[PDB]
């Protein structure tokens, strides 16, 4: 069957934003799953965990008797997929069992790890997610091997399809840089926003960069892919010295025996793959990566042995049985247990990545502080195992359960327990009226409150106006948001506040983060004052104010917005036109095409735009809220044409006197012009739709307020 | 961007079950369009639709100071996509305005046409939807121009985004037949469901055959194709002669100064496409098929004329001017009008597939009957081309608005009128009580209302219980239905329904229609108490029964469920993998994934099956509704293979004895196979799931129950 997508390969897609509706979800639309896991029984279910650790299946025996390397192996990946640069990938939404992480290469094998899981699954329902049951097990895993974990938080929801996640343009599984569609350029940069080296790969090649086997030049591509993945040099080798101290990789032979991966199986394979024609095909047979490494003395137990043998001995390039690079200790004897014949041992082996730690020279200083102070390797390490698992969570008010960590963490991005009374009603009409008698303008306040919420992502759950993060370093020199208009608004902002708390008895005072919200609020009640509408926004105080020391400048650069068809801003000129990351942002946002439609419209007419520039502006009464964008972007009586200095750019003219009435840009344009944006273009500017545009676009206004308000919601 | 479907192309496609949610639509949840179109002024858009057919604009001049002809073919292709096989196409969802079909060849400068009607689109709003308006204009047009129509419904409610439809496997637009993606075989047999040519035509090629200018062969082709969107000789030439009374086909030049499809276009087109180089690329310059062609003395005025010169000259092969085969009148007169310059004349011209009418000697018999009886010719177009703009919107119960037809028309599925008391709540469950005492059984029962209720769908509303007509022919006799089965429970319902007809006062009375699916309702009701659970499964009563004689027997030929996954049933061998069909049943059945998911494993262990077939009968308690469906068919302890005699059976054996447990069918398997499928089928196999199972099938079965109850809408 030929598709619109077969036809027109690179139209702009919309059904990005209407995944994950009530349609695909098996769960009654009033699901709450906090409400299922905060009753859930957490002990009983890490009593049937421990349990299935060393109850041996057939069809997929335990290496050692022991499935634990195979369950921290089946966690670490399901967080591995997270890139800092979007937030996507990642546990928390339990995407490994769905196309295509499921069958991804670097996920072989980990589909009998999560069918070994099914009878609690099916056992506890829907008071545990698969999302948290994944992340759950290699806990448990970690615990019953003798490492005590730094804790647990539950409330991952579970997802029903595919997430939308560009993870490179390859054709080929695995293809080595410098194809046709190469995600490397120039002197090995990594293209955002990816954050592994090959097309199914969690981060790096273990044999080596593009199959080198070179240390020092696998430690490159580990830092840069970790990083990549919002981890530094120490929480990287603790993890992987940590991960690498149980289990062992499965390469019995070669890798030509082993079949289709799980979305590509026969109906009969029942949602497993990788069916392997050597030998038994599994346990003593197994070929998962075709390395066959084990790496320490004691797999299944946690020890001070990784580091031992990484320094203990020297090292020889040597191949697998499947032919893979890896190595073994020179001279060593054979005292590495085997996982099924208890008369075998085996030497000490190694991956190329192994021996980044010892010889890349930043990772060696780390790795010989651990060597010889094991209980701090022991701390980074359950500390990173901790962050790896939740860092694309979110606020700690997300948090479920008992076994959650007290303590706050500068990744967590934290927010301030607010102690004291709220504003009320008639508060927030009385700082309302003193924001509007400033003299701030609509443009600025809605500005202004935009660019503080619009940094929400829903990928990771970070981002958003609580912590007033916005009058901080670096999001107050951000161009994006226009810094020195910035600095005037908050300057009077915090002048309104500060006269606002000095007046109140009890404890009662207002947050800037609260202010700044309110503000924007404000403006758009005068916005529509200013177009004769009566209306009211709603608004939710309850923010607090971050603090500088609370706030990491490194960690926060990912979220600056280099595109933000909203503000029609580009930072840049990028290879994706300029409509496609206008769509990404949306996503981002959680925004519905209807709604990322009149969001932008509005926004238009309200002066958001960076550096007051008219694309756009399609209106003759700027900062009314009105649906004029609407009415003459889809007037006929305009023709648009590309300028000449700028093919981005466009101009609209009378047809029959040829005069300039508007200019837009792309982002502005593509609501004219792709037929499912144009047919809610056309919804928003019919000369019925004045109140239903005002209406729509409060709510989403409000919708976008409150983004990060998971202490409410 | 590589997606799923480009590593997995033959995967599945689920994403055409979540189609159509509430995230896509701008209108709100509560918004309902027949409410709004019985406000609007239908009189008022006549009379603006009346100025605009002369009022040109000069981005696109309208042919003899008159858009009619424009429109009239706007309307005819908006129906004309219809396919019978399915019901998918015609112009009940305002399709015309998005991808594939805004952008297909035939559907050239119908663009033009769609923007002309912006205007009044913009000014009357939601209380008109696109889909209404493109045929009211049609409609609108025919009027100005002196022909009487037989009336017009409005409902159809506009969507959102592009349908998902199979238009056949060709990867080259207008591709001729035999290519490696030809939808012909055999002796010129066109594959079902398609119902055109080539891909992006409507129907038929205007040269001929993969243009060859044979009108004999052109011939073969029309019947085929017009019968495979419901017409029959008579309508078929009613039609084509009664459009071909108006306006003119355009091809000034040649094609290659034609640019870009719509969906293809630059963005500074604003939705608009096809644009040409020639000359002044409109007007009497203008560029649509290639062919120059004007068949009538007055082509903005009602006439005989076409038929007239059809009979009144010979025809000579010739070329327009982009070099398309075309057909002129030899030795006539310059009799026939320019569109631009009231100075020039042309001689009669035709299209091969005109001259069809008169060379094919079934047609030519009521070409010569219309020509010879005009007022019979227009008395046939009329009823023809409300019947075209019509076939896809189902029962009159749905048809708004001042100008419906009273004449009730066969090929409605006429249901009769409700002249009695209903049932109450009290009488119904008397009635489950004395269906369930006469000792039918659940199998029966649920079988049996099943096959009622499932021949709906949802593409052209066609079928579902009402009318009863599982009762005639042919639905009485379809292998589905099990025909001996199906006589028995219907006769012992009758005496159910004579007995207590016979016993009531004061006019009320049951319909068998009612009686059917009451008695599925207490099917499905003991079943429940079967496995030990007290539920009530709703039901409304209304429906009628409709007379062999309100029943069109050839027409129904098209909804006989030929695969019905929810029944195991597959009446032969198909090209498409079961999986797939039953996807495309659930689809037309308007059921999401969830819901197909839950109905098929409540209908497997209610006894469903057709011939009691075992595949996928995974319990042993059939007759009661439980989900051990889900739960053995996702027993790990369960091994799945096919058998020898047959790759589309498999059997579930022990895993460790080797005992054989259950068979299945791949619409059984897909179930633990597709990894979306199976994280719906987890949900209700899980341990917590007794209660959500039982009311999520209730909730499913009621809906299918009533998919064609408009009359409660
Ligand atoms: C540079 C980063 C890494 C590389 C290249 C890498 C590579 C691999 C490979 C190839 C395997 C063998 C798969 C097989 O054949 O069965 C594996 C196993 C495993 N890795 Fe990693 N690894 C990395 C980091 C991690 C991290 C961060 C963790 C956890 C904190 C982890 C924990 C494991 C464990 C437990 C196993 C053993 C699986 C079993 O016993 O079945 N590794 N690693
Ligand atoms: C065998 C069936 C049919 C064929 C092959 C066919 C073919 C065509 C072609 C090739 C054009 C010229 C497009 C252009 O160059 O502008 C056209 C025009 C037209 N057709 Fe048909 N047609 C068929 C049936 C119908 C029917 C069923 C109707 C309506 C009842 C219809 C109404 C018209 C009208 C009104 C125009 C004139 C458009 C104008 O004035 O701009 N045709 N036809
Ligand atoms: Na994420
Ligand atoms: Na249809």
């Amino acid at each position: 069957g030929t598709s619109n997508r077969d036809w027109w390969p690179n139209q702009l897609d919309l059904s990005i934003l209407h995944r994950h509706s009530s349609l695909s979800d098996p769960m009654g639309k009033d699901f709450n799953y906090a409400q299922a896991f905060e009753k859930l029984d957490l002990a009983a279910v890490k009593r049937d965990l421990h349990a299935l650790m060393t109850t041996s299946q057939d069809w997929w025996p335990a290496d050692f008797g022991h499935y634990g390397g195979l369950f921290i192996r089946m966690a670490w990946h399901s967080a591995g997929t997270y890139r800092t640069a979007d937030g996507r990938g990642g546990a928390g939404e339990g995407q490994q069992r769905f196309a295509p992480l499921n069958s991804w290469p670097d996920n072989d094998n980990l589909d009998k790890a999560r069918r070994l899981l099914w009878p609690i699954k099916q056992k506890y329902g829907r008071a545990i997610s698969w999302a948290d049951l994944l992340i759950l097990t290699g806990n448990v895993a970690l615990e019953s091997m003798g490492f005590k974990t730094f804790g647990f938080a539950g409330g991952r929801a579970d997802t029903w399809e595919p997430e939308d996640v560009y993870w490179g343009s390859e054709k080929i599984w695995l293809e080595l840089s410098g194809g046709p569609n190469s995600r490397y350029s120039g002197d090995r940069q990594l293209e955002n926003p990816l954050a592994a080296v090959q097309m199914g790969l969690i981060y790096v090649n273990p044999e080596g960069p593009d199959g080198n086997p070179d240390p020092v030049a696998a430690a490159r591509d580990i830092r840069d892919t970790f990083a990549r993945m919002a981890m530094n040099d120490e929480e990287t080798v603790a993890l992987i010295a940590g991960g690498h101290t149980f289990g062992k990789t499965h390469g019995a032979g070669p890798a030509s025996n082993v079949g289709a991966e799980p979305e590509a199986a026969g109906i009969e394979a029942q949602g497993l793959g990788w069916k392997s024609a050597y030998r038994t095909g599994k346990g003593a047979d197994a070929i998962t990566s075709g390395l066959e490494v084990t790496w320490t003395t004691t797999p299944t137990q946690w020890s001070h042995n990784f580091f031992e043998n990484l320094f203990g001995y020297e090292w020889e390039l040597t191949k697998s049985p499947a032919g893979a690079h890896q190595w073994v200790a020179k001279g060593a004897d054979a005292v590495i247990p085997d996982a099924f014949d208890p008369s075998k041992k085996h030497r000490p082996t190694m991956l190329t990545t192994d021996l980044s730690l010892r010889f890349d020279p930043a990772y060696e200083k780390i790795s010989r502080r651990f060597h010889e102070n094991p209980e701090q390797f022991a701390d980074a390490f359950a500390r990173a195992w901790f962050k790896l698992t939740h860092r694309d969570m979110g606020p700690r008010a997300r948090y479920l359960g008992p076994e959650v960590p007290a303590e706050v963490l500068l990744w967590q991005d934290p927010i301030p327990a607010v102690d004291h009374p709220l504003i009320d009603a008639a508060d927030a009409a009385e700082l309302k009226a003193k924001v509007l008698a400033s003299g701030l303008t609509v443009s600025q306040l809605v500005s202004t409150a935009w660019a503080a919420a619009s940094t929400f992502r829903g990928s990771d759950k970070r981002g958003g106006a609580n912590g007033a993060r916005i009058r901080l370093a670096p999001q107050k020199d951000w161009e994006a948001n226009q810094p020195e208009q910035l600095a005037a608004v908050l300057e009077t902002l915090e002048a309104i506040r500060t006269a606002f708390n000095g007046a109140q008895r009890g404890g009662k005072q207002v947050s800037l983060a609260d202010l700044i919200v309110l503000a924007g609020c404000a403006g758009v009640e005068q916005a529509a004052k200013n177009a004769g509408h009566a209306v009211t926004v709603p608004f939710a105080p309850g923010r607090a104010d971050a603090s500088q020391e609370q706030t990491d400048v490194e960690s926060m650069a990912v979220l600056e917005p280099v595109a933000d068809g909203f503000r029609n801003y580009l930072k840049g000129k990028y290879r994706v036109p300029a409509e496609v990351l206008l769509v990404d942002k949306a996503q981002l946002l959680t925004l519905s095409a209807p709604e990322m439609t009149v969001l932008l419209g509005g926004l238009r007419v309200l002066g958001a735009n960076v550096g007051q520039s008219r694309h756009g502006v399609f209106t003759a009464r700027e900062q009314a809220l009105t649906n004029d964008f609407f009415v003459n972007l889809l007037d006929m009586g305009t023709e648009w044409k590309p300028t000449a200095a700028d093919a981005d750019v466009f101009e609209g003219r009378d047809r029959a006197t040829g005069e300039l009435k508007w200019t837009g840009t792309r982002v502005d344009l593509v609501f004219g012009s792709h037929s499912q944006l144009r047919a809610l273009a056309e919804v928003y500017g019919s000369a019925d739709a004045q109140e239903k545009f005002v209406r729509d676009f409060v709510a989403v206004w409000n919708k976008v307020m409150n983004l990060d308000r998971f202490d409410l919601a």
